[PDB]
């Protein structure tokens, strides 16, 4: 892993939103930032909610 940007990631499930290509899964326009996501965005992969995503900008 290395990199910083909107890309998110399920810390229950794992799941990757990415903001460059939206959030098909649920139903959003690819360039999308997950601050864009509302209060309520759920995961797609396991439901949870969006407080559940976590972003990855990180670089070791
Ligand atoms: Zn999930």
């Amino acid at each position: 892993m290395e990199i910083d940007e909107g890309k998110y990631e399920c810390e229950a499930c794992g799941y990757i939103y990415e903001p460059e290509k939206g959030d098909k899964f649920a139903g959003i326009p690819p360039g999308t930032p997950f601050v864009d996501l509302s209060d309520s965005f759920m995961c797609p992969a396991c439901r949870s909610p969006k407080n559940q995503f976590k972003s990855i900008k990180k670089v070791i």
